[PDB]
């Protein structure tokens, strides 16, 4: 077998990116300031964190074992619980005491045959009394919200019709449905997309099979009252390339950014319309909604080149690290239109941004508040000379959060400091009668001075001030998505406005 | 109630001394070099580590909640498990989410009434299939060696005759007895010492009540074939002082360092002879044995002034931090002599030293190898300008280990480097046929450059070279005692040579 290294080497596991790999508890976290005493619930987040050194050099960040953190809040006190998802990969590698799964989404490089290749490392959501740890090449893994024990791969009582479950399901705050899909839904290289939904009682509602014009990456999607929308990143999969040891994904400069629109209820596969946006990268969706005219307003991060530069085109063509900016775009789509090309989007702000969140009480409906990560290169915002040598590589950087009020156009920015960077934020309603976007924002910080993590709590009335700073004595390696589960929401999701 | 701080403040919890307070697992630790594949067993260590900020300012290091680390070795792989002892203090404070126990060994300052005040933070030993977590003001707490679960306060099937159980019991390698005692054995300020022993079947053997000439601290003791030996530190307890909120211990410059000698078997309390060594501090015992003449050779760390400078005399008189050195002394004692004063000891080496260990296969018999911590002020051994600002306070410093061969007088020294300091080492026999002192040494390092801990593995054939360096991604705060439990030893202790 390729030899198993006994310590981590390479930029993707150096500095702040060095895996810690701890599971367990740290109760009664240290707090500077004061956590509002009325906050009650749990912030769950997932990070890729390789449990064992990979036999693949420079294995991307996206390929690390999912480790779940829960921060449990009550009466101004907070406890941390942390535990790895017991994926098939995790369990078999722990038994062997070495890495066995190979390149990102390429089973032809695995040292043993896996049934499920999930690292369950991308999102962690609440559904019907369980956590679902999500990875877009696989079904979810179900976990206990209290103990973080893994129950196992989850198939929705035998109803899951797809091999794949997106990391970005949407929760309709009025119908209480979970709206889902999977791409490559019949296996590696397939153009099959399975669109499906579950009612609040757990029964499958929609199931529609459709065909993507290319086998392209559909990382996120959008849901409105009457439509579902599938933006395709121009990364394309060729299984023959994979069989020779090549990458699952390869950029294609010759295609548009396709945007599929399907009717939300009762459609067939042939009802999808593949609109053609100008070539670019489909980033995360903030939210989509239908306006007065029935036109879809789709608000999402959008870049003009390949954000995932390590997967360049067939000739190795692509940008360099830190070159590509993504911007907060608004695309207008009309399902009734037969004109497939779309105009350049309008842009809501100037900032280089990503990881947008809204008040999920208006998900699928008109929203007027967005919170998002920003990366500002203006001199002095980040002390790059100090941070870069301690940061390692492989992951995006954010040096602030922004809050946009869409009615007024006011933007507030939270800057944690010159030697700190942020993860994705969560929004917590002040209480069940709070106005849209009124309450608290939490965000995990990487402090490069201390080489520790911190959890900042902010009030939306003034996003520039930390109400509390929870000081962890360990690093939580840069991670992906997270969600708030409020103690007053019996089904784990907030009530509609 | 005195207000409960929400983050740690003060020098005793700053820098490398900042509590981490994590419990759980880190498997498959990173290793540089190669752990000898034949090593099989577990290294257990205990550290004081306050679980909650104290309401007592500058609470000493000795007063922190005991947290147990186990490093489990097999086939060149090593896993960490870590867990707090579930003492009455730990459990009641965790329930209240605040500190409740007050000053070190002063129940009159507690905010609630405790039955048992143990922090179980001083030693962790193996006995008859359980771990015993030891603290000299209390009985032991029994724990599971595999899971580190706490079973509860342990009374030896109702046989424990004392309120107090020493942190330094001795294991006789020939008889397989555990030889114990407790001082202040009838309560705060009592001069009662209870000497007692257990046979390998768990039945109590000896129980002798004796009287100390003063209520002084008897931290360690020594055991030979026919005698037990009690060296008294000139810290003295006055319960009336404690009732007014004062310190349990106060130095007394007017007394000798008493050394009690009692016959090991069949004695009465009045058989003890209280020899009088020159005034000084009774440090840890390496080992004691009877020579050809039946005279006791007692080898121990010995200083000329109060090592515990924060507990000065009645008028506040005593040394400053880092001024007192302890040296490796040999006292000669003759139980038949009626001459109570003893000569100044001889010294085995020059180094400022402490935490001596021997090959416990010769415990209570003649030994010819000692391993110990040293603190060398020779310029450049420690880069004090770098280390001191990151170190915090409250704990002793060691910047090397030394191995003395007593037959030849050769000394080898392991220096982990200018920005590292060490804990107490353990010795592991190479195999069951190894000569005395031949095998491996392990020691936990504090790395002040990385602010992480490391576990060094050394071969006694060349103590200057690390065979392996196990790299933890967290800090283990400076700790107290630790022990090896070899997998090949049925009762957990090595066979006699
Ligand atoms: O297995 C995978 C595949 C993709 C991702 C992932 F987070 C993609 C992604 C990351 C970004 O920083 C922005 C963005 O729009 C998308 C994670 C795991
Ligand atoms: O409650 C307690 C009381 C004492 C100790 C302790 F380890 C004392 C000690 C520490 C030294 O550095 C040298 C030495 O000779 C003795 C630990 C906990
Ligand atoms: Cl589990
Ligand atoms: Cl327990
Ligand atoms: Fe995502
Ligand atoms: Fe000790």
């Amino acid at each position: 077998l390729p030899p198993a290294p006994r310590y981590f080497q390479g930029e993707n596991t150096a500095g702040f990116m060095r895996p810690v790999r701890f599971e367990g508890d740290i109760t009664n976290l240290e707090v500077v300031g004061e956590i509002p005493k009325s906050i009650e619930g749990t912030f769950y987040r997932v990070m890729p964190e390789p449990h064992l050194p990979s036999f693949i050099p420079n294995d991307p960040w996206f390929n690390g074992d999912g480790n779940i953190s829960g921060f449990y809040f009550k009466d101004g006190h907070v406890d941390l619980k942390q535990r790895y998802v017991r994926t098939e990969k995790f369990v078999r590698e722990a038994e062997a005491r070495r890495s066995l799964l190979g390149k990102y989404r390429n089973r032809y490089t695995d040292l043993v045959e896996f049934k499920i290749r999930s690292t369950a490392n991308t999102n962690i959501v609440y559904w019907r009394g369980q956590l679902l740890a999500l990875k877009e090449d696989s079904p979810p893994y179900a976990m206990d919200p209290e103990t973080l024990e893994t129950f196992g791969v989850y198939d929705f009582d035998g109803q899951l019709p797809s091999l794949t479950f997106t990391a970005h399901p949407k929760f309709d705050p009025v119908t209480r449905e979970m709206v889902c899909f999977g791409y490559e839904a019949k296996g590696d290289g397939t153009r099959d997309i399975c669109y499906y939904s579950f009612g609040p009682d757990g029964k499958i509602a929609e199931t529609v099979w459709l065909v993507s014009p290319v086998c392209g990456m559909i990382h996120d999607f959008a849901v409105t009252e009457n439509f579902v929308i599938f933006p395709i990143i121009p990364l394309v999969c060729d299984v023959e390339r994979m069989k020779q040891g090549g990458d699952h994904w390869q950029w294609d400069y010759s295609i548009p950014m396709y945007i599929g629109v399907l009717p939300r209820r009762g459609a067939q596969g042939s009802d999808v319309k593949w609109f053609e946006a100008p070539h670019g990268f489909a980033g995360h969706v903030a939210n989509a909604f239908e306006d007065d005219k029935g036109h879809i307003q789709l608000q999402m991060a959008y870049a003009k080149d390949n954000v995932f530069f390590w997967w360049p085109d067939a000739n190795g063509k692509g940008p360099r690290p830190g070159e590509v900016e993504a911007h907060f775009a608004n695309f207008v789509l009309d399902y009734q239109s037969d004109k497939l090309p779309l105009a350049e989007p309008t842009y809501l702000v100037d900032d280089d941004m990503e990881f947008p969140r809204i008040d999920d009480r208006v998900a699928t409906r008109k929203h007027k508040h967005t919170f998002f990560c920003i990366f500002d290169r203006k001199p002095g915002v980040t002390d790059f000379e100090f941070v870069m040598p301690r940061a390692g590589g492989g992951a995006p950087m954010s040096n602030g959060l922004a809050h946009l009020n869409h009615e007024t156009g006011d933007i507030q920015r939270y800057l944690p400091g010159p030697r700190k960077l942020t993860g994705e934020c969560i929004f917590i309603p002040r209480n069940s009668e709070a106005a849209e976007g009124d309450g608290y924002v939490m965000v995990l910080l990487a402090n490069y001075e201390d080489m520790c993590s911190e959890l900042a709590v902010l009030d939306t009335k003034d996003l520039t001030n930390e109400v509390a700073l929870i000081k962890l004595p360990v690093r939580l390696r840069p991670g992906l998505h997270g969600n708030w589960v409020d103690k007053s929401d019996v089904d784990g999701h907030p009530a509609p406005l």
